């Protein structure tokens, strides 16, 4: 079978829907986890060295010059575009505020499931080059995986219709929703921008309490893979109510809704418009 590594349990997931049976996948960053700085422990760095395929975000997540992806692949003498691939290539990509350099990209796009999709056909791509006599079987997973997104995308843009303008604010810890933002019409907020940032500061703090004065969303939400305390602190002082958990840099763990892509994005679109409805 062919061996898989992926850099994260999203894309893990991904993998798995289009490839179910056929492969040996082995995923990094374990679940509720950062996959913006991970250190990789020494089965990680062993099953990279040996994978014949290998696939991680890019644009950002984990391979900026010196980030931890980069140095795992460049100790392991792999080459781009012929043992590790981006799975982002395609999506019209969005910088960090202010930004148009390369290395300042945005990593979050597959909280837009048009991206979602993009992610999902590189992989079926990449998995029918290097293992052709499974074509089938990705073909067939692709396409209904394919069409199960574009559903769920075509509700996500008419999810928040009912909302009125003064109260369409997400607010999440990081800023890792610019993406799902411009895809649904639904302005986002936060306390640090990307997670390499520092993470929490009073001052962040103060600046997210003064946003949330002129335009008063009912809810805050917490993702899955951060420390809840700074968004505690926001709501306290807020008097704004955190109203769930949410999936943005990992799914949930086994067992528990949003145990998928589709599922965390499906939860996500549900909470979300359900707290801003309040
Ligand atoms: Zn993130």
């Amino acid at each position: 079978k062919l061996k898989v590594v992926a850099t994260n349990s999203i894309i893990a997931d991904m993998t798995k829907a289009i490839a179910g049976d056929k492969i040996d996948l082995h995923s990094i960053v374990p679940i509720g986890q950062d996959p913006h700085e991970y250190e990789p422990l020494p089965e990680d760095v062993e099953k990279t060295s040996n994978a014949d395929v290998i696939f991680y975000n890019g644009i950002n997540l984990e391979d900026g010059g010196q980030a931890w992806f980069t140095k795992l692949v460049k100790n392991a003498q792999k080459t781009k575009n012929k043992d590790y691939f981006a799975v982002s290539d395609g999506i019209d990509v969005i910088y960090l505020e202010g930004a148009s350099e390369k290395g300042k990209e945005d990593p979050h796009a597959w909280l837009n499931l048009e991206n979602g999709i993009i992610y999902s056909k590189n992989i079926a791509k990449q998995l029918i080059a290097k293992d052709p006599k499974n074509k089938e079987t990705y073909e067939k997973n692709l396409k209904a995986y394919v069409a199960k997104l574009e559903k769920l995308d075509k509700e996500a843009k008419s999810k928040f219709d009912a909302i009125a303008e003064n109260k369409k604010l997400i607010v999440t810890s990081e800023g890792c929703f610019k993406y799902f933002s411009k895809a649904y019409g639904v302005p986002s907020a936060y306390i640090w921008e990307i997670n390499t940032e520092e993470e929490g500061t009073p001052d962040q703090i103060s600046s997210l309490i003064e946003k949330l004065k002129v335009i008063k969303p009912s809810a805050l939400f917490v993702e899955s893979s951060v420390d809840r305390r700074p968004m505690e602190t926001v709501s306290k002082d807020s008097g704004i109510p955190i109203y769930s958990e949410i999936f943005t840099d990992s799914i949930a763990k086994k067992g528990k809704p949003g145990d998928s892509y589709y599922a965390m994005m499906k939860w996500n679109l549900d909470k979300i418009s359900e707290g801003l409805a309040k």
